[PDB]
């Protein structure tokens, strides 16, 4: 079980590991949808770092809330404009499910 | 690991369990949103016949999919009217995750 191991080996300070994965959530929002773009290389990375990391379900759906609020001041959503973000519902159930596919398949 | 037991266990026909399980998902569905009402509990019961049944998070997603078309055509709903069912896509998240944090957790 590398599980049992990267829980071992995990840091107490896990802010610098949350850095690097809400750098690679904000790349797999910025290419979801979007044909050309690899974001399932983008997936497999961040799911492979949340692993690595031993970081909860809870702090998945809090990188994605903290993104979906970061896009909205960075475009100046204001109200109801905030709807072209509600599609990424998809992006999140399709990254909790590949990480809930790690733990299931090893 | 009860995940590697359950695996060794569990039936090459699981047909019995995925009907089961589609009951279960239709009372959580139908229990969500609501107060008063212990949507936790039928989420635990879900989260632990498929943890039981070792299904894929594939057939988590279909068993929804499935529910979703089963209440647009009960309740007859016509073209823009299915979007009543958009926010089973937080359901739909609150049980993946559920189920990533028990095979997270033993």
């Amino acid at each position: 079980s590398t599980a049992f191991f990267f829980r071992r080996m995990s840091p107490a300070d896990k802010r610098k590991l949350l850095d690097e994965l809400r750098s690679i959530y904000r790349t797999i929002v910025l290419e979801y949808f979007n044909t050309d773009a690899k974001v399932n290389e983008r997936i497999d990375e961040f799911v492979s770092k949340a692993f690595f990391a031993d970081i909860s379900v809870s702090q998945v759906l809090e990188i994605h809330v903290e993104l979906m609020d970061t896009f909205s001041k960075q475009l100046k959503l204001e109200g109801r404009s905030e709807d072209i973000l509600l599609d990424y519902r998809l992006t999140l159930i399709d990254v909790i499910a590949h990480l809930c596919e790690m733990y299931r398949r090893s």
